[PDB]
């Protein structure tokens, strides 16, 4: 799977909000382009003169994420974050020249991402009360990953002593994205656990935080809530469900070739962090079938 790389695998089955610190700093921002940020401005102008209803929005930038020594007390993860924008994304990661920017960042800064917007995404492995994960089909008419399978998520817009408010907005945003797109009541959702961070090598290495969320409704009830919104209540064109039993071998199925990179990251991290039992009971052959 060359289109997805794991940047972080969380310990202990995944991390709750109270165990994560963020450092939001202009030291974590994109570096100005070698020939100047006028190249980004020019791409944006061209785009607005064809689609004048488009708007810019601020986004979080991932610089890096450092895990504490395993088994330790106190905060377990430090997220180093900057600020970027949808406009900066369109002029860097989305650019035809994105590979040239990665090579220049290696040369100039010893950092393939130094000249990339790298907006932070969020995604969920969302499990039902009857033990299915939730999948969504993308429109065949959108610019990114048309017609592919996705999981719930999005790219949060901003608004440890401003750090804890930033971690809160990240955890809040994955629940909000489930309520907005799947049309589930907020009171049917667990507090999220962070599973890890995955990079999309098809979009020049931009990263998504991947979470586990449990719903108290069954697959049939989740379907009813999604469909009862009508075609205008969701950006996706369909919902479907796979038994957690069968997620284990998804990379061996014909579905795998249809998953967008950030959804592949969510399923790999679900399989490594929530699946793959460590103890004698769940690791017994009748409960963990060989092969
Ligand atoms: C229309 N696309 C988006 O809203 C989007 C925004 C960002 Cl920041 C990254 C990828 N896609």
């Amino acid at each position: 799977d060359p289109e997805v790389t794991l940047l972080l695998q969380c310990p202990g089955g995944g991390l709750p909000q109270e165990q994560i610190q963020a450092e939001l700093s202009p030291a974590h921002d994109r570096r100005p382009l070698p020939g100047g940020d006028e190249a980004i401005t020019a791409i944006w102008e061209t785009r607005l003169k064809a689609q004048p209803w488009l708007f810019d929005a601020p986004k979080f930038r991932l610089h890096s994420a450092t895990l504490a020594p395993i088994g330790s007390r106190g905060p377990q993860l430090l997220l180093r974050l900057g600020l970027t924008s949808y406009r900066d994304f369109l002029g860097t990661n989305w650019s035809s020249s994105a590979a040239w920017l990665r090579q220049q960042g290696a040369t100039d800064w010893g950092d393939t991402q130094a000249y990339l917007a790298d907006p932070l995404g969020v995604g969920a492995a969302l499990a039902t009360a009857d033990d299915f994960l939730v999948f969504l089909r993308r429109s065949r008419q959108v610019a990114e990953a048309p017609g592919l399978v996705d999981v719930p998520g999005g790219h949060p817009e901003p608004q440890d002593l401003a750090g804890q408010l930033v971690v809160h907005e990240l955890f809040s945003s994955v629940l909000q994205e489930i309520c907005d797109e799947v049309n589930l009541p907020l009171l049917t959702l667990s507090q999220p656990l962070l599973l890890g961070i995955a990079r999309n090598e098809t979009s020049a290495g931009r990263a998504s935080a991947e979470f586990y969320v449990q719903c108290s409704l069954t697959s049939e009830q989740v379907r009813k809530h999604y469909l009862s919104g009508g075609p205008e209540a969701h950006e996706s064109t369909g919902i479907f469900f796979v038994e957690t039993q069968n997620v284990r071998r998804l990379p061996e199925t014909e579905m795998w070739a249809e998953l967008c990179p950030s959804a592949k990251g969510a399923i790999i991290l679900y399989n490594r962090v929530q699946g793959s039992p460590t103890g004698a009971a769940l690791g017994s052959p009748a409960l963990l079938p060989p092969l």
